[PDB]
């Protein structure tokens, strides 16, 4: 198969450093794709984040802190 | 959390592909020159490729190359 969506990009970096990526599809039911740049790691989110952006327990913390937020 | 870098929005164009079994996404942006984004569903890496550049490193990969020369 082959589907095309036309979707808005979200670059963010905070500061360890961190540089994200966000991309906000209709295809995932409202959950929202979260790249880490850094890792090249990805996950679809509705220590799961630690473990799914290939980073440490309490910088997964901060990436969750980040990401609860927005 | 002392310093936000950056906080910026694109408008960009995100494919669904699917073709043992592979189903990849591709995301096209401005922000990497060209460059289109390879997003794995089943291995949850990607990587940002480009015709000059590994594959399987980054993401049977030498069947995913295959795939992304009828893209590219």
């Amino acid at each position: 198969y082959d589907d095309n969506e036309e979707s808005q990009v979200q670059f963010v970096g905070f500061v360890s450093r961190y540089d994200l990526m966000l991309v906000h599809t209709n295809r995932h039911y409202g959950k929202t794709l979260v790249l880490n740049m850094q890792t090249n790691k990805f996950g679809i989110i509705g220590g799961y984040i630690a473990h799914i952006l290939g980073v440490n327990a309490e910088e997964g913390d901060e990436i969750t802190e980040y990401l609860n937020e927005v």
